[PDB]
């Protein structure tokens, strides 16, 4: 038993960290057998990245990768990404994919400083698209991932940080998440929402692990519970999303409705002094996946 | 900026992960040159372990790294650990240490099933010297470890739950943290307390990324804070303490005893439903050291 905010081995990916130096501009990249993956403003001198880009030869790339330079060959922007190709595939690549995930979806996040690896943890992308990561100069290019057996599904990789401390990035083909762009104009976070699915899954981990207190006897219709969630600024739970807590439902025996109904009464008694996992608040970084991997015993390799 | 539970990265240990089955028991081992680390009652059918073991030979330990055999060539008991000499050495094998820890200490954990890392999460050894963990059936022989530069030193090992649902385990040497032992006889956790230098710490961490709304005026003496803090079942801070917050105290410029004056309006107040770096509650497992790692960029290889 217990219950923790639980990230992946990290293993996997620290062997492909790697440090990429251009002009005066330091940050990580990812180097996935001869290809190295960096944000793309590591790029010299509102910048446009195709102009700033074509003036640049593969020398001016210095890529650390250990203690071993590796030699750049060639080079391409896709959307915000370099992708620098290298003289030497890495030995330590595990199996991968890139893979654009959804809001509410939770993933490690390796941060990383030049090429070094210094602490994993776990996150989830906010409905605004943000992540509530925890980072700080030179952290650019450190990536988040998930892992389903031996295969490192990546799927973040880190910009910028934005005025309210939450942070913004892309997926690793470039792509940002959210309306962000990077430049250094002003741009701001969206307003959050709270992710229902995850706090109902994290009820249902409550419960699994012997929580009880704040079941009830009532229960709801999902169109009586959203309204309630969004007087609460919770995202709108939808039949998916019920499907979703299905196994978990079946194992509790508590109906994913009158798990709502709990939940409802939470959201309007508030926590009363007390506790849920540890928490004295509704926690909402775990998905239905996380409750199962880590109250079942999913390992990988 | 942000702030996160945050574990080392976890690589250096996944590769010494190994599965130990002799008997009807199968559990995880630490492999570290020639040698497996594994918990004692591996050892088939209130035991007495000498005896047991004396009864043993070499090849009723089976011992799996990956997909291959390792062959036992030696066994030996130290306190509570087996350690089994295996023909080959680990080529993996990082620079390491076995430290035994201070109540108050934070490590990370990998917990492992049938020698396969599942996930690496942060934690602390609480001060009744039990560790608020995530294990299943099957974690036992997960190491607990901290990471200086290039160097492992692990900390811990897994071996039981007790009734709350905490964990009880070793020291790489064997050696129960608390008063536990590894037998199925009724035990339970001691009475645990906050760890009050690690609060002060964490409140630190707050102001640093931008949380001023619970500073105060105020001040109090080492003496005064005490006296608040055993009403509220913290642990007494000690001088020591004070002087391990000093490069915290300094760089935000709030002495350790103001610090102490919000810390006491905060116990004596509650929170009024705000929140401090995303908690409702008062949270005690980051250390001094935690907070300035994370707050100033300090990486490892
Ligand atoms: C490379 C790196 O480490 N990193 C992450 C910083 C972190 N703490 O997570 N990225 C950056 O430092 C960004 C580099 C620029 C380079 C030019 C292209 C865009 C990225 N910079 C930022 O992350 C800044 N954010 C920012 O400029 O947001 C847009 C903006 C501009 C002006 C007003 C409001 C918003 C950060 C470092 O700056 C602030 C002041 C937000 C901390
Ligand atoms: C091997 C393993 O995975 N593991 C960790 C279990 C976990 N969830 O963390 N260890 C064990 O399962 C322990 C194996 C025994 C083998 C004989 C020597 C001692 C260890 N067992 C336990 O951890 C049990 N705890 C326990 O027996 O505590 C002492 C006790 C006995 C009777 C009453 C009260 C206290 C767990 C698995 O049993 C309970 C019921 C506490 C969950």
């Amino acid at each position: 038993s217990g219950f923790r905010k639980m990230a992946f081995p990290s293993g996997k990916v620290e062997g492909c960290m790697v440090q990429v130096t251009c002009g005066t501009t330091t940050l990580n990249g990812l180097w996935l057998d001869d290809v190295v993956y960096c944000p793309r403003h590591v790029i010299c001198t509102n910048p446009n990245y195709e102009d700033l880009l074509i003036r640049k030869s593969n020398h001016n790339f210095l890529v650390q990768a250990g203690n071993v330079q590796l030699r750049v060959i060639g080079h391409s922007m896709q959307n915000c990404v370099l992708k620098l190709k290298v003289d030497t595939a890495n030995p330590k690549t595990p199996k991968y994919k890139f893979v654009r995930i959804q809001p509410g979806q939770t993933f490690s996040v390796l941060a990383c400083y030049n090429g070094s690896p210094s602490g994993v943890y776990q996150c989830a992308m906010r409905p605004n698209f943000t992540i509530k990561g925890s980072f700080l100069n030179g952290s650019c290019g450190s990536v988040g991932f998930n892992i389903d057996y031996d295969c490192v599904s990546f799927c973040y990789m880190h910009h910028m940080e934005l005025p309210t401390g939450v942070h913004a990035g892309t997926d690793l083909e470039g792509n940002f998440y959210g309306p962000f762009v990077d430049r250094q104009t002003a741009q701001a976070a969206g307003t959050d929402t709270t992710i229902t699915v995850n706090v109902l899954a994290w009820l249902y981990a409550a419960v699994i692990n012997g929580d009880r207190w704040f079941l009830n006897r009532f229960t709801t219709t999902l169109n009586d519970f959203n309204l309630v969630a969004m007087k609460y600024n919770y995202e709108p739970l939808t039949q998916d999303h019920v499907d979703i807590l299905g196994p978990l439902s079946a194992q509790t025996g508590i109906a994913v409705l009158d798990m709502c109904a709990s939940l409802k009464e939470l959201l309007q008694n508030g926590m009363n002094g007390r506790t849920i996992l540890g928490s004295a608040l509704l926690e909402d970084e775990f998905t239905p996946f996380d409750v199962v991997r880590q109250c079942s015993g999913v390992t990988f390799q």
